[PDB]
């Protein structure tokens, strides 16, 4: 069940849901919170690797993003990611993101911008109970032109949604 | 929480949920409703632009959207749209929708037809309490052959999720 | 609301949510059951056919999907699955599932094998009410080097969510 509007104000106001910085009423609407662009970016960079072993715990999967990806990339004030066709991105949300036990996140990205190829996960949109920090991003672009995102715009939208009781092994207690 | 059939057609019935043209039993099923393929479709065409910036308002993002997709395109009776390998095409659903301040509603894709490479919304699957009108879809070709879809087909599947209260600013008051 | 942790163990605990073979503690946590890969694999063979028509009974699209998709393709031990980039591959999860009429199950790729590229439904997470069965997946590579999935790997997340009432049409039965 879904938090409207004006729950997910309550929820942040008992801090039992925190986002930070904690956006403003412009940005909390029907039953979503927008959240925007940060600005650290990475790309791929293949050609030292020829394929990515995808089973095998977090260390190596983790190990396998950073043989392959690029070095954070940080713009400037001005400055845009152009994201290419067919490429694939990681990014950050600009808000920071705590949820409780009891709390799961669901992100969307942006129907307008879908609709001009930004893909947004698309595989994994859920945010876990426990969860603390930023979001990251994957972007895809579906289309045929280059996308330019800028830090700051709105680029998803959070939903929130009580769980059943509260978890006992959220996230953070692993 | 969502709603199975029978809550769905409780919903329809008191006219709290608007779905215009009403789908009869065989599209309302366990948790979901099932809809169609509208006649209204958009491509493309990259050569006018170097790129889409996708930070700037709706008007800005809007304007960009049509500078660079296509006429309208209406199929007559018969006709396929071909959505081929790779492209981005734009479309609509037949049903028109109207949710209330305090439902929630998700479009799902087919699971059949992303088998064979459609890939539908994705990226914003939520339908916003008060929302009213068609649902503009995303499609993806991420397969091997070109994709015919005629108007009328089902196309996706709606689910129906109660909010934890109705929404203060919904979309229809904004 | 999704079940939490704890509340899954309950559902499979009483016989109304079955998992087989049942995951023990440490892949019940939060909101999910992390689900694995199974062992059978297809892909395209496109040249057979000029394209698929979307539109069409299930008999037509499921006709479509053997005469265009490769032989069933089952990996021993060690061997591995390259899913090479902008490929659409189908596979199946280890773990079958069977819900009830008043449980709607998601499934959600994992957002550390998506950083990589890989997509996973994507259009139609929805495990729905009454479905009993192995999950098919959709994979797709959207980043810039293959991905080698094995048999047994983590490659999904699934969360359940209670219906507002037990449905009258559940999968199992039409
Ligand atoms: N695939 C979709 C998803 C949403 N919509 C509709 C339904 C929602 O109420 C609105 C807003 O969706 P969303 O917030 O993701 O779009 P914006 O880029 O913020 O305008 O658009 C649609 O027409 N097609
Ligand atoms: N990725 C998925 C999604 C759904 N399924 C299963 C679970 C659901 O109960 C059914 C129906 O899903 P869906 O309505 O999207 O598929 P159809 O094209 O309408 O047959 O298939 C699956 O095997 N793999
Ligand atoms: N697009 C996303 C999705 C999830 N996350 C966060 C939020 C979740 O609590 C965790 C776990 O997500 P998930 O189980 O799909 O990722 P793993 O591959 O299992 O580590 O990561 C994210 O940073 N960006
Ligand atoms: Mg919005
Ligand atoms: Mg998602
Ligand atoms: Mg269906
Ligand atoms: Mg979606
Ligand atoms: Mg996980
Ligand atoms: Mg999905």
């Amino acid at each position: 069940m879904r938090l409207c509007d004006r729950d997910i104000e309550a929820w942040l106001d008992e801090g039992r849901l925190s986002i930070n910085p904690r956006p403003p009423v412009e940005r909390i609407n029907g039953a979503t919170v927008d959240v925007r662009l940060g600005n650290k970016f990475r790309t791929f960079r293949g050609h030292t690797a020829a394929f990515i072993d995808l089973s095998g715990p977090k260390d190596e999967v983790s190990a396998a993003l950073d043989r392959v990806m690029s070095d954070e990339i940080v713009l400037d004030e001005g400055e845009a990611f152009y994201l290419h066709p067919g490429e694939l991105a990681l990014a950050v949300t600009l808000e920071s993101v705590t949820l409780p036990a009891d709390l799961v996140g669901w992100l969307d990205g942006r129907s307008s911008l879908a609709r001009l190829g930004l893909m947004v996960a698309v595989t994994a949109h859920r945010i876990d109970p426990g969860w603390s920090g930023c979001i990251v991003l994957e972007f895809y672009n579906s289309g045929k032109l280059p996308l330019a995102l800028r830090p700051g715009m709105l680029i998803g939208a959070l939903s929130f949604e009580p769980l059943s009781g509260p978890a006992v092994r959220p996230y953070n207690r692993r």
